[PDB]
């Protein structure tokens, strides 16, 4: 029997799924949550033995251990461990579509593990075993004697071993299956790994026993009352003596406590539950829970003898809050969620699908120390411990269901088929009696990219009969479906439609007044943050902000899925899809995150953290107006720091603190400033400070900034009178100019400055050229292979339009001297293939002050696509340790992606400059520069630059940053104009038509100097 | 039409149908009645079952059949016979002008039952006039209320025909069996016998 | 493996269902409803034979005839010939209230049938038999070997036979339990046949 090419059949001998357990022996253990002697990690050292296929599989293995098996940790996933190789694909399934089969060639991991049981165990009560994760179906031997099977890689499946245990040594067989029938439901788009990759333990419980329970809280129109409602079911000989006692407490305080006898009330004609019971528990003033106080009581449900004696206990924690829809909007606690969500899968560069902890913890605090409020389980439920750091720290989550079948053709070819109802309903319904207490799950989700279907109705009814006290949403087939209680599209646009056919993605704000729709819209996925991306981030966010029905979504997504690799030298690097012989793959696809998969942060996150702050400021004069977007808590725990500068030097400032009730405002009044007469811009900066530390920040931790220019006074003052005069001396190749110690050279034939010397020091290694492309960005690059071509995506544009190849035609090149200087004029035409694509203008102009002014005026032809840059670049010759300016920063700032980045003076390592994106291109760059520093060199007016030691054409021919090599000198790319990055999505253009360079007609202008 | 589900003797009686574990053996006795007859104009209501109390997996079969099927109203019984797994209000048994309380489970007189507050579907009762025996009687108040209220649309009697058995004599003779005639135990005896004819289809 | 006490194995190898179909090779046939030369009757004579567990079964009866067996009709419940009794119980089961389990002593009603097939059929297209109702769950071979499981008393169970059967003579070996975890939803007031 095949059960692994069997839909029918997800699993045999399986128990029933129920909450976290842990048979604790004592009610005080269970209130300090304390660990339980009945709870047994069997996670450590296993033996582990590969197989091609499950027939290869020797029947020895089932009564002893191979020889040739090593010793392995587990949890793990096997291709962590290099037993075969993990693959990287999108859409397209790892095997071959032929539903419910899978290949003859199966990799099966066989697991074992030798351990003691002790009598005490075996000599009364349950021991069962439970497999938190397994990838992606199991067959399991107890002492010799085959358990059961198990499916849906994605909870924990559990089996009785009372009757197969002995005292003492036992022996664990497991037989896992690589691929079977719950594959064709494990379509994500992620790593395609294996293995018993969540814990593994023991679990005693009494003969009688808490077999389940269900906690609710209920309201009163102001959250002024409480009732708590635990419904609690046994296993066990039902007897007259048998209580339930559910207590609640805060802290060490004991707020309230019922007990009661089993025997529910009458529901039908044949009566009621024998083996339940309710409790109804009265809480008043109740301490509610939410993302911003995450507060908690501790629920502890005791099964005891009438008369005193405690069978035992299980317990949970409880926040008190009411999740719901009304009128169209998601409320929590009664007032409308603004959701600073992100999709976060469970991956580790190191050990693949394992999650631990400490990661987990980490992510958690990152994404709380950037504005984020809420989770969502991309694609599965996750790893146990997750709900309660989410419970724990405050965080809203999305509980989705093991469910995507995104490769199929429709998509919704299983989804809709009856046949598939089963195994599909228990990827649901066990998800839902396993989370249901959470306070942090928030929302259920019915899967992932899975078309709709008449199951997803089926399903979508179920849960709202079993647990009403939660919205459900599902995206497939159109983001609004019957299936759905949000209407919840991926990558949806603001202000533009898509209007594909069956399923079109609207405007967010058109979307919500289509006649007769009226629920609220959350994107289940926006902005991906693929390589250099986020551009028109805080487009989504203004329009969250003023349409009450839009209230936000989750950014796609947390972390690069890259997987550390090593190289021939033992030095560690970032793969991607195809970086282990996988084919077909995806490339690059699988990183799409605001974090490395170290954990290191993208640029893009800062920009994520602004436009998801707390605090909304408003300048009027000298009164900044605060607005808090709170629904719970006041500012507590935080400090206005206000600043003025002029031109990066520091003239005022001060510390405000924050005294504002949520949703509501607060005016602070700046003292007269000091007035420079001093030519220039004044800047004022706000920050909010939290003094003290919290569980999930530092003290003096930064939560919200705003910046505004105040006055700004022109210089009207005259520059110094030059002494010198700079002297010009022709040739037919070249004209040559000099002044003091420096010199500059231009080339006749070519037209561009080709060399500069500081005393004898030449200064550049490439001479100064203009530029109008870009090493192109995963966003300009969208699908577009190679052996697959996609015309409309900007590189293939630009590619075709012979942007990338281009040659400079010189139109005139001369030489003229003024009163106090030397004037060079060229122009040059840009073409390809007889189409001129560009012209530059220039004027270089270098005075008796050693002064050399650049002015460029460009032309773009109407016809071309949109270039990527209008600007110059050069190779200097020179490397020097740090990179200074006056401009937006510090980090990486482009047109559409720069509202977080704040104007000053900027200095920092050469590196810093450059970022490290694991597919390499364009990156680096700040906008709104008015001066930059690198070594001797000064360049000053209104631009955009990047500086690194490498060329566009290296960033763009190489595929990973691990190739990278310093160039000798420094590539300095200098913008009068730079497109937007986009990144609504990575796979259509994205940049808005604001942010595209097409006025045709560009005019910069930059001093070039020495200091 | 009706699917082949029937738990009348769990305890309570939605003991299975409210678990998740037996919703797959469910579903397959619906989704498959209905991909079979689903082309037969005389079908015009599909029916969840019967007697097997009120579980979530009613209602999530009643959502398949809607979404799969609109052209027809679903009905069931269990649990109520106005939860929300039905379109029609359908009782078994519930008087004319007779409310009978029960808890949980009452059966409303039937004309007070259509205007409980926020009620609107239309009533049709599932099992009426128990035709067990001499029986019949009242049988016409029925028929004035449905004439007389809009809503009451009538009903299905149980039932049709006698569920009796042919046993043969000593003497070879036949005879009309019932529950505990075959050595059958523990059985119900005459309750097999409810129809409107005899099981040789004479009138009763 | 005792399918017919999990509620997780309703069917084994069972096609998908279906409206009514006649497969016929001619449009005027199907218009007038004539009968189809696709669509063939197995109802008839047929050889029976009762056990009273699953495990009383003879392999020999998966290869050959059992001497004992006895020519009964088809279709036809056995507890109108004979076999065993009729039950009539209305609402407590008639089985011990424990599920997903039936009793041990489950009447198995072993049915078999030997019969030939048009030779153009095993040389293309399918060809699948349909039972139209087996109270309660039933396991099928063809020729020996095993072809699958059935569920639900009430709807057609079918099986590609296209693969089994073979050149003039086959045999179908049909295994049917009384009591199976489709019992617990056939509750219905009235006689359990
Ligand atoms: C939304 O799309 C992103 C694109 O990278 C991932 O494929 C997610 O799984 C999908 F849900
Ligand atoms: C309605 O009750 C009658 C009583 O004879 C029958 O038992 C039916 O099966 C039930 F639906
Ligand atoms: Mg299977
Ligand atoms: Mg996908
Ligand atoms: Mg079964
Ligand atoms: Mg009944
Ligand atoms: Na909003
Ligand atoms: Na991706
Ligand atoms: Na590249
Ligand atoms: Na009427
Ligand atoms: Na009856």
């Amino acid at each position: 029997r095949r059960d692994w090419e069997n839909p029918g059949v997800t699993q045999l001998n399986r128990l029933a799924a129920h909450p976290p357990f842990a048979s604790w022996r004592n009610s005080e253990e269970a209130r300090t949550d304390r660990p339980s002697q009945q709870l047994r990690s069997l996670n450590g050292e296993w033996r582990f033995a590969w197989f091609p296929a499950p027939e290869a599989v020797p029947e020895s293995w089932l009564e002893c251990d191979l020889p040739e098996a090593d010793t392995v940790v587990v949890p793990s996933n096997w291709q962590m461990h290099g037993y075969d190789a993990p693959i990287y694909t999108n859409v397209t399934y790892p095997i071959t579509v032929n539903p419910p089969f899978v290949p003859t060639e199966n990799p099966t991991g066989c697991y074992s593990l030798t351990f003691n049981v002790d009598e005490s165990w075996l000599q009364e009560g349950q021991t069962r075993i439970i497999f938190d994760g397994v990838n992606s179906a199991f067959h399991l031997w107890c002492n010799g004697r085959w358990v059961g099977y198990g499916q849906d890689s994605r909870l924990p499946s559990e089996f009785d071993l009372s009757a197969f245990l002995r005292a003492g040594e036992n022996r664990l067989a497991v037989m896992v299956l690589r691929w079977s029938d719950g594959s064709y439901l494990e379509d994500q788009d992620m790593w395609r790994m294996s293995g018993i990759f969540r814990d593994v333990s023991l679990l005693h419980k009494p003969t009688t026993q808490i077999s389940d329970f269900h906690v609710a809280t209920r309201f009163n129109d102001d959250f002024s009352r409480a009732v708590l409602e635990a419904e609690v079911q046994m296993c066990g000989e039902l007897r007259d003596y048998l209580r339930v006692t559910v207590s609640l407490w805060q802290g060490e305080t004991q707020v309230a406590s019922g007990t009661a006898p089993f025997g529910g009330e009458i529901i039908d004609e044949r009566g009621g539950y024998a083996d339940r019971v309710t409790l109804r528990l009265n809480v008043e003033n109740p301490k509610l829970w939410s993302a911003e106080i995450p507060n908690l009581y501790r629920a502890v449900v005791e099964l005891h003898t009438a008369d005193g004696t405690l069978i035992e206990a299980e317990a949970c924690d409880v926040g008190f809050r009411e999740v719901r829809i009304e009128n169209g909007l998601l409320l929590l606690n009664g007032k409308p969620l603004l959701i600073r969500g992100v999709n976060r899968h469970e991956h580790h560069p190191l050990h693949g699908q394992v999650m631990d902890e400490q990661t987990m913890v980490q992510d958690i605090l990152l994404m709380k120390q950037n504005n984020f409020n809420a989770v969502r389980c991309s694609h599965y439920p996750n790893h146990p411990l997750w709900y309660t750091l989410c419970d724990r720290y405050g965080l809203y989550v999305v509980d989705e269901a093991n469910i995507e079948t995104h490769g199929m053709v429709p998509m919704n070819r299983l989804t809709d088929d009856p046949r598939w109802l089963p195994a599909m309903s228990e990827r649901v319904t066990r998800m839902v009696q396993r989370d249901r207490n959470h306070p942090s799950v928030i929302i259920w989700s019915l899967g992932n990219e899975s078309g709709h279907g008449a199951n997803h109705d089926a399903l979508y009814r179920w849960i709202k009969s079993v647990d009403p006290s939660r919205p459900v949403q599902y995206e497939g087939g159109g983001a609004d479906t019957t299936a759905t209680d949000i209407i919840c599209p991926m990558y949806a646009r603001v202000d533009e439609d898509q209007p594909f056919p069956a399923v079109p993605k609207w405007s967010i704000k058109k979307w919500l007044s289509l006649p007769g729709e009226t629920r609220p819209l959350i994107l289940c996925e926006y902005a991906h943050a693929m390589g250099n991306s986020l551009g028109g981030f805080a487009k989504y966010w203004q329009a969250f902000r003023q349409y009450p029905r839009l209230q936000g979504g989750f950014v796609w997504d947390w972390v690069d899925q890259s997987l550390i690799k090593y190289d021939e030298n033992g030095n560690p690097w970032s793969a991607y899809g195809g970086d282990f012989g996988d084919t077909p793959n995806d490339r690059q696809f699988c990183m799409n995150g605001l974090v490395f998969a170290d954990r290191t942060p993208h640029p893009a996150l800062t920009e994520a953290k602004h436009q998801q702050q707390f605090f909304q400021f408003r300048l009027s004069g000298q009164t900044i107006e605060v607005t808090s977007e709170y629904l719970f808590r006041h500012s507590d725990n935080e400090l206005l720091h206000w600043m003025v500068a002029l031109d990066g030097k520091p003239l005022a400032s001060g510390e405000v603190p924050l005294d504002v009730a949520p949703q509501g405002k607060q005016l602070i009044e700046l003292p007269e400033l000091p007035q420079p007469e001093s030519a220039g811009q004044l800047w004022l900066t706000v920050r909010v400070v939290q003094p003290n530390a919290t569980a999930w920040s530092e003290a003096g931790h930064i939560s919200a900034w705003q910046q505004w220019r105040l006055a700004e006074n022109l210089s009207v003052t005259l520059p110094a009178a030059s002494h010198a005069i700079p002297h010009l001396t022709t040739s037919e190749m070249d004209f040559c100019i000099e002044l003091g110690n420096k010199r500059w050279q231009f080339n006749r034939q070519s037209g561009f400055l080709s060399q500069m010397w500081i005393g004898d020091k030449k200064q550049l290694l490439t001479p100064l050229r203009d530029q109008f492309t870009r090493a192109p960005l995963d966003n300009d690059i969208g699908v577009s292979e190679a052996t697959r071509i996609d015309p409309n995506a900007w590189v293939e544009r630009w590619k075709a339009a012979g942007h990338y190849q281009a040659e400079a035609a010189l139109l005139q090149c001369t030489a003229d001297t003024l009163a106090d200087a030397v004037l060079i004029t060229t122009a040059h035409a840009w073409q390809h293939q007889g189409k001129t694509l560009f012209i530059s203008r220039k004027t270089y102009r270098i005075d008796g002050s050693g002064q050399m002014a650049i002015t460029v005026d460009v032309e773009v032809a109407s016809d071309t696509p949109h270039p990527a840059r209008i600007g110059l670049n050069c190779q200097l010759a020179q490397v020097a340790e740090r990179v200074n300016w006056l401009g937006l920063g510090p980090q990486e700032n482009y047109p559409d992606r720069l509202t977080a980045a704040c104007f000053d003076r900027w200095d920092l390592p050469l590196s810093d400059m450059y970022t490290p994106y694991v597919f390499p291109s364009e990156n680096g760059l700040r906008c709104g520069t008015r001066e930059l520093n690198y070594g001797p060199h000064q360049w000053r007016g209104d631009f955009q630059f990047n500086i690194s030691r490498y060329s566009q054409q290296q960033l763009m021919e190489t595929s990973h940053r691990h190739l990278l090599h310093a160039e000798e000198g420094t590539w300095l790319n200098i913008d009068g104009f730079h497109m937007g990055i986009g990144g609504d999505d990575s796979w259509s253009p994205s940049v808005s038509a604001e942010f595209q360079l097409s006025a045709g007609r560009y005019h910069y202008q930059l001093v070039w100097c020495q200091k």
